[PDB]
């Protein structure tokens, strides 16, 4: 470590711990943004070379965090914890936990490494027939084609590619995760990241949530496999059977948005996928950010600043090298430099991505100033949530409207049903999937799940959960968590499923705030300054206050609550139950074995 990196003395009592936490700022920054570039210049231009140097980022991170974590614990490890300044023992107890700065030097290179192959692995896997990406190709065909057969070629292609050369990595990369994270005290590395929520009833608070939430799904399940059934038949539709996972507009049948022409009520009402009208009229990838950033403008938090401009990737690269595709949005931690990296597609969808990144940025725009270690959301959930909240105002036909993208108005009972149902395919879908992935991840860390069950366990979740079932037959051969981002990525996913709840808990909150006394679906909070300024006091407060607390003083409750979600839906809850018993329909998917036959000439 370079001498100015290093740790000096502090005294071993609280002034002597704010000094130090002083101190350790100084330096956290200037190693944390070195790690942030590299990990950039890999992610935007995947070489041998660029994952070298990551790999040599990471491990000078690793230096640091175990130098001035093990002189957190020799100085403050009997007495951190009743210290009384609350930021203070939240920075210490940050600094103190190592992670894989606990492993010796040969495991810290193993696991980063591991960390970068799996990487590789995912963003530079293709299906071919000439090859097929990720993004943009095989997301188009999941997205847009209705053959069965093109479908099954995707999914099955995506899967294998992705899936099959991870497995032997993932076992590696979690025995040592668990190694690591046990050194800090977890029983596995799943407890630590459940940690983060400082709630002892965590997991029951979860499944207690998912039960007021399943009826929702299972009707907006049914309803959409009824639709299937008229368009590709009996044979690779069982009305009272789990539906194929291919055939839902999405490449892990996450979000169902992709297949609302298929699906929608009352066709004679407005056209709610403003796609063809973003093409027709020329939008690109800048508008839509552009169009983003004057969102949040309008409620007076901050633009963009030049350097995300100036930094920023957001098309896919077309001299064709290699890049992570995955959309993200970064902090450098030198409170100057912030970016999105997004292949972006001109698409109603993406432009609620946009929002979704643009307010990852304006957490770290608006918590900036605060010390390095308190520079994250209240908890994971809140900076997933906070893009989306302004997403559901954009995405009311009346802002549509204002903004040129939706030219007739209406404000009928049709037109209602219509807007939930594709929210309903968007929000409501996605739950389960949220809900399941760190089920899955959990049970891996703490052994529970054995790699000799990682896909049986998967598709038992899978299915369980979302009701679908794998087009073709699978093995333990396959490992389909491989093949979504966040697993190669090691990135945790629950804070999905949080942020899909919280989200109608604030936009609630906001849309109260803003004087608004229609129905809640119908509420668009652009131009809201006072909107604003209750978004901007969650924003400013990163990690530096209990989230219960952050939560309260924005919504009035100190908890995760289902009721303004299930507000937001009321009308299509209740229009879903009824045409569903007037279809007689099966609720759920009692033949849990059925899977679907392969097409007659599949795949010549
Ligand atoms: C779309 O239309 C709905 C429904 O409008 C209501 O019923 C219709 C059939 C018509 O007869 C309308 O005249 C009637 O308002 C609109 O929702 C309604 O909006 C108004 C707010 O502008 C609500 O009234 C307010 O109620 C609060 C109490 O909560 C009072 O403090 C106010 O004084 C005020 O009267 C009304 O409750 C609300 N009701 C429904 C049916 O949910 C909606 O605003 C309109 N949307 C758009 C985008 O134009
Ligand atoms: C992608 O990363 C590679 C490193 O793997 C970059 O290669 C360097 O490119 C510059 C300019 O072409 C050369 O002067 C260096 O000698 C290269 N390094 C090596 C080891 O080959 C490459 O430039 C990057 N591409 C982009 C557009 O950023
Ligand atoms: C597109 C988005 N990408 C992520 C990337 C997170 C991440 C974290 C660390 C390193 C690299 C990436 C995010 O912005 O939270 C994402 O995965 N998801 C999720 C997903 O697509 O699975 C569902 C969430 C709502 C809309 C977009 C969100
Ligand atoms: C796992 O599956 C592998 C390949 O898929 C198989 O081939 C297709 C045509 C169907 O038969 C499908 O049901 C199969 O999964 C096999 O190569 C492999 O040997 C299977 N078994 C093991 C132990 O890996
Ligand atoms: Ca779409
Ligand atoms: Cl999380
Ligand atoms: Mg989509
Ligand atoms: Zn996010």
């Amino acid at each position: 470590l370079d001498p100015g990196l290093q740790p000096g003395q502090f005294s071993a009592d609280e002034a002597g711990a704010q000094l130090f936490a002083q101190s350790y700022q100084s330096s956290a920054e200037q190693v944390l943004f070195q790690s942030v570039a590299a990990s950039w210049a890999h992610d935007t231009n995947i070489t041998a070379e660029n994952a070298r140097r990551q790999e040599e980022a990471a491990l000078l991170s690793q230096e640091f965090a175990e130098a001035w974590g093990q002189k957190a614990k020799e100085l403050y490890e009997p007495i951190w914890q009743q210290f009384t300044d609350p930021q203070l023992r939240r920075i210490i107890g940050a600094v103190r936990t190592l992670g894989s700065a606990n492993l010796p030097l040969a495991k810290r290179q193993q696991y980063n490494a591991l960390l970068s192959q799996m990487s590789r692995i995912y963003s530079t896997a293709k299906v071919c027939l000439t090859c097929w990406s990720l993004d943009p190709d095989l997301t188009n065909i999941l997205a847009s084609s209705r053959s069965y057969a093109m479908l099954l070629f995707a999914w099955e292609g995506w899967h294998n590619a992705a899936g099959i050369p991870l497995k032997p990595l993932y076992e590696d990369f979690t025995a040592l995760s668990n190694e690591a994270y046990k050194q800090d005290g977890f029983t596995d590395t799943g407890a630590y990241w459940r940690s983060w929520y400082n709630s002892p009833t965590f997991e029951d608070d979860l499944e207690h949530l998912y039960q007021q939430l399943e009826p929702l799904y299972l009707n907006l399940h049914a309803f959409v496999r009824r639709a299937l059934h008229r368009r590709y038949g009996d044979r690779y539709i069982n009305l009272r059977g789990p539906i194929p996972a291919h055939l839902l507009g999405d490449m892990w049948a996450q979000s169902w948005e992709n297949i609302y022409d298929m699906v929608v009520p009352f066709p004679d009402k407005p056209n709610l996928d403003v796609t063809s009208t973003m093409l027709q009229q020329g939008w690109q990838a800048t508008h839509m950010f552009r169009v983003a950033e004057e969102f949040f403008t309008s409620l007076e938090l901050s633009p963009m600043p030049p350097e995300f401009w100036e930094g920023s990737m957001l098309e896919k690269p077309a001299d064709g090298r290699e890049v992570v595709c995955h959309a993200s949005a970064w902090d450098f931690y030198n409170r100057k430099d912030f970016r999105i990296k997004q292949c972006t597609r001109v698409t109603m969808d993406q432009l609620s991505t946009v929002h979704h990144e643009m307010g990852h940025i304006q957490y770290y725009l608006q918590y900036k100033d605060l010390p390095v270690s308190l520079r994250r959301g209240a908890n994971p959930g809140f900076h997933e949530a906070i893009g989306d909240v302004l997403a559901l105002s954009v995405s009311t036909p009346e802002h549509l409207h204002k903004i040129g993208l939706l030219d007739r108005v209406t404000n009928d009972t049709e037109s209602d049903i219509n807007y939930l149902l594709k929210m309903a395919l968007e929000k409501i879908a996605f739950l389960p999937f949220g809900y399941l992935v760190d089920q899955w991840r959990w049970g891996v860390f703490s052994g529970r799940t054995p790699p000799s069950r990682y896909n049986f366990d998967w598709w038992y979740l899978r299915t369980k959960y979302q009701g679908i079932c794998p087009p073709v037959t699978r093995n333990e051969t396959h490992f389909d968590a491989g093949a979504k981002f966040h697993v190669p990525n090691v990135t945790p996913y629950i804070r999905y499923f949080v942020s899909f709840v919280l989200q109608f808990q604030f936009h609630e909150a906001l849309c109260k705030e803003a004087g608004y006394e229609g129905p809640l679906h119908q509420c668009d909070i652009y131009r809201s300054t006072k909107a604003g300024a209750k978004l901007r006091k969650v924003l400013r407060a990163g990690s530096s206050r209990p989230w219960q607390e952050v939560l309260k003083d924005m919504v009035g409750l100190d908890a995760l609550d289902a009721q303004p979600l299930l507000k937001y839906f009321q009308l299509v809850t209740q229009w879903l139950q009824e045409q569903n018993q007037q279809n007689g329909e099966v609720l759920g998917w009692p033949e849990y074995q059925w899977h679907p036959p392969l097409p007659d000439n599949y795949p010549e």
